[PDB]
């Protein structure tokens, strides 16, 4: 069941995996939810995405202290928008090692974000170059191609049936692809399909702006993106 913790919501998805949710009252649209992940790997915790703000991200760390009570070894953030990187300063204040796509770190300042400490780079096939993602444990990082943004990355969780599409993927009942302001409309569909192909055994797809869904999230997202081309 959902756990309200201050202004955030936490939901256990699997034995060692929780979803964090935070909200930003954005004038013109409404109060927009964004989801990320928290993963326990043995005696440490790994975070995927910040909350929208530093204050909210500090609350994620407070929840982790209360409910898990193990050190956060690292965080990976999945592109240079506020929902994913808005809380970088809070992570740094906590002494957490941070990672993002090299391109996300490059784009961060102009997007109003603080860059992560470390840059991930990717092979031609999309898989992270392993030397750039040291000690990632069960986190398997994949660049699916440009879509929601040029820099969007995705994360599978080994030992689970979960893959995280971030803002690239919307659920199977979504009416649109959300914020396309920085999108690559020509490549979106192929990138969504590449995410699915990278994590073919994932049965639970987690994403930024929908609740967890089946792989129908991937097929529906790609089919909607076929219209963008
Ligand atoms: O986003
Ligand atoms: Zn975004
Ligand atoms: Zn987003």
């Amino acid at each position: 069941g959902d756990q309200r913790f201050g202004d955030l919501v936490f939901r256990q998805l699997a034995p060692n995996v929780w979803q964090h949710t935070s909200y930003l009252d954005m004038p013109g649209f409404g109060a927009v939810a964004s989801n990320g992940l928290i993963v326990r790997d043995g005696g440490r915790v790994l975070v995927v995405d910040t909350a929208w703000t530093d204050d909210q991200t500090a609350q994620i760390l407070n929840w982790i202290k209360q409910e898990i009570n193990l050190p956060v070894a690292l965080a990976v953030v999945t592109h240079a928008h506020q929902d994913k990187m808005g809380g970088m300063d809070a992570l740094h204040a906590a002494g957490i090692a941070t990672y993002a796509n090299a391109l996300s770190n490059q784009l961060a300042p102009q997007e109003g974000m603080v860059a992560a400490q470390h840059s991930l780079t990717f092979a031609a096939n999309g898989w992270v170059e392993p030397a750039t993602a040291p000690n990632f444990g069960p986190l398997k990082v994949f660049y699916p191609g440009p879509g929601h943004t040029s820099d969007n990355i995705t994360v599978g969780i080994d030992g689970t049936d979960i893959a995280f599409g971030g803002c690239l993927i919307k659920d199977s009942k979504a009416k649109s692809l959300g914020n396309l302001g920085d999108a690559d409309t020509e490549h979106y569909a192929a990138s969504a399909r590449a995410f699915g192909a990278a994590f073919p055994k994932a049965s639970m797809i987690v994403m930024s702006h929908s609740a967890p869904d089946s792989r129908a999230a991937i097929t529906h997202t790609a089919r909607m993106a076929d219209k963008l081309r």
